[PDB]
Parts: structure tokens; sequence; C-alpha cells
């Protein structure tokens, strides 16, 4: 449940690299990891020498989503997800995701939150929420303004699995790259040429609409996420996945 | 002026297929057909065994649009168009268009309304509204949030004709397929794996913005659609098409 | 600081061609040029025989942006930019950009404002605003509703330079063409087949959202554009470009 911070003295550039390092649960979104990510962004922003952040990961999974009354707990998990995403969106620093592995559930919210997102040949993406009786409610806050409408409907509904070239095609990421590290380094160079003020303002232009969306919908989507989480359809839906069988609405 | 309903016992899956079957006017949007489509969606939703709907058609035309004071009539046609589209958008069921033939005018509103839309090698699309002195007013309710801005402006203005690969490119449909039936069956399988609640909620996430658009603009767009319909430019515009000549603003 | 007007008697079609003809400052947005562009659109609209406008240019640069208390001046430049873009968006006439050369800064606002934009093999595009301590504030009014979200974030932040095929890919222009004149002539033919009323209304459908954006943000973005312009980071940022060195936040 750890996030590694590496600043300009370590990166050798005007860049902070925050690396998700929780391989035991495949980088799941534990509260500890969340708080450490928050602290990472705080430290990054606090350093006048940093002009960009890279959100990297270890292991073959970028982020698999959350880990585990029930409703209160669920609605707070949703809220913390939202708060984190918002933290990324609100930052004066452009944030670049370096992805080379699987992304599921909340992982999507993280990717959507980053201003730039690059993904490599090992990556995979699947919105199987509906398959377990729920919906990608909270992650919609950063998914819906970046995905083409057709794509969002399609993958939300089909729950099918897709690669990096597809994710680029649909707006989920900025670009598919065979060498993620190289691509991200190039991007870091270019962005790094921007002035702190210029970059903050340029980003804020692009995030104003997103933040408007948070303001209007975040609490609503948290409460729905919880209602769904506690429902019986989701119970059966999760049991079926654990028991490795098919859920009772499908055979 | 008929729509065929085929339920799970007939489809052999958790799917209802509503097939537009009005070849005499090439599947035009008569009031009867409209009411029957409404009833089809009502029956589909009413069946707990149905988790998805396919909107299919017979003949080489998916939908050619409407068939035929004048203003009152026009504004009610517009309103009925809107109501139908809204019925599709509001449904708890994901709706998939299976298209393999021509789409014109209101047909566009139907395609735009579906959550997923697949189109085959026989398909064609043209927004010739401006050519006859009118505009695609009411269909904008589902076209504008799904088409890329450049595409919408372009084809709205040029009235040029395009194919399925292009329609996929611009957001008008989800995917171009050589074998529409196969593609749609695959999609039906995948979506069908979703839970009723999960699918309804996942869809509602994607349609909230659309429905907001209906709330704000539907009546406005109906009244404009009627004003345009009754205007003299549209009269001349329609006469010219009937008389098979060029309209008086073009040679 | 001149714009050439050529009407239907000259064009030989239902088209007015406004050609940016200010090669001494590579078609920069001087107030004179701005007023003449305004007058060009006014004359175009005034001519019942005109159904479309082409915004063309001479020289290898389409538009390089603006030319040159300080704050008052900056905020008025921003406001005039906005007013011009709005003039284009509000017009009853579809406006087509014919681009074959460089586009920078405000040039982007012009391209974004046109309903249709075609660009040739000589074209280049770069948002280096952040590089000089500023942001593409005012041009966001027409850029943000037409660019894919990922693209806008990327190029706003990286300031990297891109070509016509890329600009087409991201929504900045409608289409990349090897022969711009031919492409634009074809488009002009097709649009020209539209009725004046039909075209005005069809366009207004597509611009309603844009104009809403102007209403909400234009003044805000002007004031921010000025605050940025007068800041010290932008001073250093501009000096560095003039002195041909690297700015003090980059080496």
């Amino acid at each position: 449940a750890l996030v590694d911070y590496a600043g300009p003295a370590a990166t050798g550039g005007p860049v902070a690299r925050l690396t998700l390092n929780s391989p035991h649960n495949r980088n799941a979104l534990s509260s500890a990891l969340v708080s450490q990510l928050h602290q990472g962004l705080r430290d990054a922003s606090s350093d006048p020498a940093v002009r960009v952040v890279v959100l990297a990961h270890t292991g073959g999974t970028f982020c698999a989503g959350a880990d585990l009354s029930a409703y209160d707990m669920a609605v707070e998990r949703a809220r913390e997800m939202a708060a984190l995403m918002r933290a990324i969106v609100e930052s004066r620093l452009p944030v670049i995701a370096a992805i080379d592995g699987h992304v599921r559930a909340g992982g999507f919210g993280l990717v959507g939150a980053c201003d730039i997102a690059v993904a490599g040949p090992r990556s995979s993406f699947a919105l199987t929420e509906a398959r377990i009786g729920v919906a990608p409610a909270i992650i919609s806050l950063t998914l819906l303004p970046k995905l083409s409408a057709r794509a969002a409907a399609r993958y939300y509904l089909t729950g099918e699995k897709f690669d990096a070239r597809r994710a680029e095609e649909i707006g989920l990421i900025t670009m598919a790259a065979e060498d993620v590290d190289a691509a991200v380094d190039q991007l870091v160079a270019d962005v790094g040429r921007g002035s702190p003020q210029g970059l903050a303002a340029s980003k804020a232009l692009t995030t104003a609409a997103v933040l408007e969306r948070f303001d209007r919908d975040a609490e609503r989507l948290a409460e729905e996420s919880a209602r769904l989480f506690v429902s019986d359809e989701a119970r059966e839906g999760m049991l079926a996945f654990l028991e490795k069988r098919s859920p009772n609405w499908t055979s």
C-alpha cells in the first residue's frame, strides 16, 4: 500500500515520479495508497522545481480498482475515489500517466483524471461493472468528458476487454506506445519547456468543464455507487465471480 | 406501417428484436409505426427475461424519415419524433441498431438515439435537409452529443452522402461491419452478460447529458422544425425535388 | 493589414472569398485587418447572392496571431479576438477556412471559429503559449468544443508542432487535403446547393453550444489573457524568445 515519490534530484528533470507500488493487491486503491498518492501530489506541487508529474506503476497491473453500515463504507470509498481524481484535475501540475499493464474499475478514474495518458503493449482495459450488477458511476466524472459518446456507451454496456490502440482510438488514453518510458520522457521534455504559470493556466482551461462536472455530480454518483454496491444483484454478481461461476441472470 | 416484435422465446436469447417492417414507404416514420415502436419498447421492457433490444429493419432502407394548420401538424410530427427518441434513450434496456441500408432525416434521430449502432455494406447516410430549405433540428437532440463537432457542421452543411466506415469515423454509428447480423449477435452476447440493474444504471450514466438536452431544447427544436417546414423556401425546396428539377436558389 | 473581398461576380459562384493579405507581418491579427475582416463578413452577409464564405490567405502563413495600461490594451486585444470569432460563428453563412501554411496563437481561434476548415501540405500548427508563460485562453472559446479532450490537453501542454493530418485527426480542422483549392471548391459546390434559410438554420444548430460558451466565458478569458500577458513570467518568456535564448525556468 505504498506510493514511491521521486523528485527532480532523482528524476534528473523538472519532474516528480509517483509510482504505485502495491503489488500484493495488484495496486488496488486502498485508503493508505490513496492518502500517499494525495501526499505525493502535495509534495510535487510544493516543489517549485517540479513542472510535471508522472504517475507510474510497478507490476503488470496499473490499477485494479478498490480493494476489500456497508452503505456508509461504500459511499465513502466512492467519495475518496472522487476526491483523489479531483486532486489530480485541480493540480497546477500537468499529470502524465505511464501505463503498461491492466486497468480495471477505479483505475479508469485515475487514467481519466490525468491530463495525458500513455499506454504500452502490456496494457488491457475492461469495464465489467455491469457484469457484476453495478455501474462505473464515480469514474464517469473523468471518463465521460474524454471518451467519444459511442465508445463510452459501447464499453460500459458490453464489458468487453480492449488494448492500448483501441484506448487511444476512443479517448481513454492519449497515445499507445511500444516503449512507454521513451514516449513519456519525450512528453516530459516538451511539457517541461512550459512555464509553471503557463502550464497551470493552460491546464485549468482544459479542466474547467471537468471540475464543473464534479461539482454537479460527485455526491450523486457516490450515493448511487453505494446503493448499487449494497444491492442484491451486486451481491450475487460478486459471489458468482468469486465462486467462479456464472451469475443467476446469465445461465 | 408495422413493427415486428420478437421476444426471448423467438430470439433464443435475453433479447427482443423490433424489426421495422414498412416496405411500402421504405420504413418511413408514420404515426402507426411510431406507436408500434413505442409499444415494442414497452413490451420489451415489460419482459424481465429481456436484457437488450435490437432495432432491425427489412428492405434496403433502415428509415427514410417522416412520411406524408400545416404548422400544427409539423410541430406535432417533430414532437412525436422527439418522444420516440426519448423513449429509446430513457429505456432501462440497452438498444442496438442493426443497420444495413439507407438512413435519411428522422432515421438519423433513431440511429442517434440507440446506445449502440452497427451498419453494413449496404448502408448510406445523407443530411440533405439544407438542400430543401430546412434543417436537421429535432434529430440534433441525439446527433449533436454523439457526432464530432467538425463532422456535424460538415455534413449538416454540405448535405453530402457517406458510407458506414465514415459514419463510424464520425460517431454516427458505433461500428461498420461487413456482416451486421454477426456483429450484433456478438454485441448481444456481451451486453447480455450484464445484470438488468447494472445495464440500466450504466446506460443512465451515458444518457443523462442527452436527456438534459431534450429537457432544454426539445420544444424549441420542434417549433423551429415546423416554422421551417411551412416556410416558402422549403415549399420551393420540396417542389423542386418532386418536379425533379433544381431549386430556385440553385440555377 | 488588408483583407481582399471577392464576391460572386468575381468568384463565379454563390461564394465570397475573403483573403487575408498582410504578408509584412505574416498575416498577424492587427486591428485594421480585424476591422476589415468584420467588414468582409458584413458585405458577404449583405449579398443575397452569397451562400458561403471562404476564408483564404496569401503567403506561407495563414495567421500567426496578434501583432505588436498594458493590461487594458491586452484585455481589449483579447476582446477583439473574441468578437471576431463570434462574428464568424454568428453568421448566417457557413464559413470555410482554406489553409495552406502556418497557424499560431489567435490563428487557432480563427480556424476553430470556421464551420469547416481544410488544410494543405504546407500547413503547421503549434500551441507554444505555455512556452512563453501564457495560455491559449481566448481561442479556447472555439478550440475546446471542437478538439477531442485528450488532444486539447496534450497540445496545450506540450506545445509540440503538428501537421494537417494530425489536425484533422484531433478535430482542429475538418480535412487534410493535398490540393486545398480543389477540396474547398468541392465543399463550396455542395454547401452552395443548400438554401440560405436551410444553411443558416443548420449552422445555428451547430453553433448554439459554442455561443453559449462565449456568453459564459468570453469576458473571463479576456481578463485572464491580460493578467497572463502582463505577468513577469510572460515578460521573461517573451524576452527569451526574442533574445533567442532559453527562458529562465528552462536552463
